[PDB]
């Protein structure tokens, strides 16, 4: 389960840590990953996605049957490196899951664009010989009734059709009810003048409806082609979030309803082939996401709050178009050697009517932007070849070199190499070592020079007139040279291992520091504005350690515990972190398996300190309330389930025991009335009561 740079969660560690509704709940729970948002705002901060090694959620790749998912890459990029977004996650619901791979650092370099984290991919339950399936329940019941109640209704149902003929197909219904519009109320940040009665938001309600279909057809003893096709629509509960934490009746207005809408739309098909020389694996996949809006404002303390002037939804389409190839040899050639050979073409395209329409009327115009009607389209292509050869040196040991080649149509060529070793000391003992440079390309908003924010001076850096920010298809790919260090013990279920990562970050892609340039005309003391755009940032660095240690006491009882240590997190040119994260992560589960029939799991996690930025959007030291820490606390849970048959398990526990509650109170740092809230900009949930049921063949 635990390795140097790589977890796998079980089908049987989700039935026994049952995760509310999205799966980030479970997959945090590994070292080194954290739940984060993905700069340090704390803007849509109760919006947080998977984060590996501190590298932020957004190189952070994820999968499903090995096959990318960019959904969350059609929500508008904003100012401060968010996106109101719930990521993805939250596709493919727990309990068809198979197994849950997490692979961090320099192992997942070869996986190419947006791995400069790591890559989590989430498997599904496959079809046997013969007809199997399940029908699975989940409802939770807070303490607090502020806080939302989730249930989830999933079924499968697999099997043979022909003798070379097999299908599997699932659904699920889900709801997770928001957190009362009201939650934070006494815990807000404080407010004053225009923004007096404001609130910062709880949790927002999602409701999920997942459909899947797959046919798995042999058509020869070494040919399998399969088709699947993937129906998903989230639609939240709005309950008042807004990027800043300001209000309008608009807002007020929409408590309690869909605010957004995503679809999602999968169709793949997939030939895997078993020869002599070895294996191929080649895949189309199609991804069309819909995200449909409240249209909101791209302005200041407008950013991300819905546009009462222009009201209504408007819907942005992401068509991601995905194809694979790859073809695996064993080499006999003195050394035991197995090589991988691939390429991969991808395509974006892009269409979001909202985004890209800030004017230029206030700020004055830009000379190659027009102000009106510019274009709702934008696109990128990669084309990726890429070889691994895993060599076996001598029993015990793999030398594992591979290239990655990637040219992206605008941003130009890039290489990524790579390096992963990992040697039997001894039996019993294992150092694993890894160094590779991995490969970010800039999203689309970032590379387009049509996209285009505007503050009045309340967000701009190292000044307090007008300016604007701009897209930029100048720009260069972030690189990241992933280094780790790793030792690890393993034998008779005694495992305890600890390794250190380093991630040297070249050109971080963040909104610039510098003018490039002053527009000229619009109105009053905000004419002619600064003009900014999206930069490369030279040096970022994150370091920091993963622990494992699991002791078996008895044969029924087995202790386990993961461990993140978060040493350095560092934008090196300004100084101020990249993400927020506890500075310690402790995961400890207690397994006992009270009988053949019962198992009971206890468990612990610990999270250390978290400090907020110290710099705000002028580059000036922040004060008062935007300092705030939030002190170190632990949750613990207790959980069971107890099997009625082969055919029936019911599960029951509690999350958070103790009741260790905490409260979004605002984004980092003060605006004008509003207060900061430092690092408190996240809720947590109070004690959470649950129960589940699991009918199968
Ligand atoms: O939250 C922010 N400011 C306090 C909320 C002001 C909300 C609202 N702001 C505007 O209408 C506005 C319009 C155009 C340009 C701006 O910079 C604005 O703040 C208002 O005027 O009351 C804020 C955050 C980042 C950048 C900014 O310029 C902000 O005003
Ligand atoms: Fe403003």
């Amino acid at each position: 389960k635990q390795a140097p740079g790589v977890s796998i969660i079980t089908a049987e560690d989700i039935a026994k840590r049952p995760p509310s509704n999205d799966l980030s709940q479970i997959i945090r729970t590994m070292p080194g990953v954290n739940l984060t948002g993905n700069s340090s705002s704390g803007q849509r901060g109760n919006n947080r996605q998977i984060d590996i090694r501190g590298m932020g959620p957004e190189n952070t790749l994820i999968l499903v049957d090995g096959k990318p998912v960019s959904s969350r890459n059609s929500v508008r990029y904003g100012w401060r490196g968010e996106r109101d977004s719930r990521g993805d996650t939250n596709w493919v619901p727990a309990d068809q899951v198979e197994r849950i791979e997490v692979i961090r650092g320099p192992a997942a370099a070869r996986y190419g664009n947006g791995a400069a984290g790591g890559v989590v991919n989430i498997i599904t339950k496959q079809a046997g010989a013969e007809t199997h399936g399940n029908l699975s329940v989940y409802s939770n019941f807070p303490q607090h009734k502020a806080e939302g109640a989730s249930e989830r209704m999933s079924f499968g149902l697999n099997g043979p059709l022909t003798e070379n003929l097999s299908y599997r197909v699932y659904g699920n219904i889900a709801k997770t009810d928001s957190d009362d519009w009201d939650i934070n109320a006494g815990h807000e940040s404080n407010r004053t003048g225009k923004q007096a009665g404001t609130l910062p938001a709880g949790r927002e309600g999602v409701r999920n409806k997942d459909i899947d279909g797959l046919l798995s057809w042999r058509l020869t003893p070494e040919q399998t082609l399969e088709f699947e096709a993937g129906f998903s629509r989230q639609g939240n509960i709005y309950t008042g979030d807004t990027q800043n934490t300001n209000s309008n009746n608009y807002v007020k207005q929409m408590l309690g309803h869909e605010t957004n809408r995503m679809y999602r739309e999968t169709y793949s098909v997939t030939h895997r082939g078993e020869w002599d020389f070895g294996s191929s694996l080649a895949y189309l996949q199609y991804e069309k996401t819909r995200n449909s809006r409240i249209n909101e404002g791209l302005a200041g303390g407008t950013e991300g709050i819905f546009d009462p002037n222009n009201a209504g939804f408007y819907t942005a389409t992401l068509r991601d178009l995905t194809a694979h190839g790859e073809v695996n040899l064993p080499l006999h050639l003195g050394y035991e050697q197995t090589l991988t050979l691939g390429s991969e073409w991808t395509e974006q395209k892009l269409d979001d009517p909202s985004s890209n329409t800030q004017n230029t009327e206030e700020g004055g115009s830009i000379p190659g932007l027009a102000g009106k009607n510019r274009s709702s389209s934008s696109s990128a292509r990669i084309f990726s070849l890429f070889a691994e050869d895993n060599i076996e040196l001598m029993p015990g040991t793999m030398l594992t070199p591979g290239l990655r080649w990637d040219h992206h149509d605008i941003v130009g060529d890039n290489w990524s190499p790579s390096l992963n070793l990992s040697h039997a000391l001894t039996e019993r003992v294992t150092l694993k070592a890894g160094i590779a440079r991995a490969y970010k390309a800039p999203n689309l908003y970032q590379l387009n020079p049509d996209y285009l924010l505007y503050s009045r001076g309340q967000g701009c850096y190292g000044q307090s007139t007008s300016c604007y920010l701009r897209g930029n298809d100048g720009l260069k790919a972030e690189t990241s040279v992933n280094k780790e260090l790793g030792i690890e013990y393993s034998h008779d279920g005694l495992v305890a291992g600890l390794t250190y990562f380093r991630n040297d970050y070249k050109n971080k892609i963040e909104s610039g520091l510098s003018p490039v340039d002053h527009a000229s005309g619009g109105k009053g003391d905000y004419a002619n504005a600064a003009i900014y755009q999206w930069e490369n940032v030279p040096k970022a660095v994150v370091e920091g350690l993963e622990g494992t240690l699991t002791l078996p006491l008895a044969d029924g009882l087995k202790w386990s515990n993961n461990l993140t240590y978060m040493l350095q997190s560092k934008n090196k040119e300004t100084g101020d972190v990249l993400s927020v994260t506890p500075r310690y992560t402790l995961n400890s589960m207690l397994d006992w398996q009270a009988t053949d029939d019962l198992s009971l799991q206890a468990t612990v996690t610990w999270y250390g300190k978290q400090k907020p930025k110290k710099y705000d959007y002028h580059g000036d030291r922040v004060t008062g309330s935007a300092n705030d820490q939030l002190s170190p606390y632990a949750i613990a849970g207790l959980g069971g389930t107890y099997r009625l048959s082969k055919n029936l398990s019911l599960g029951a526990g509690v999350d958070n025991l103790f009741d260790k509650r905490l409260f979004r109170a605002g984004n980092a740092q003060g605006v004008v009335g509003i207060d900061g809230a430092g690092a408190a900009t996240y809720n947590e949930p109070g004690r959470t009561f649950y129960t589940s049921l699991t009918a199968s063949f």
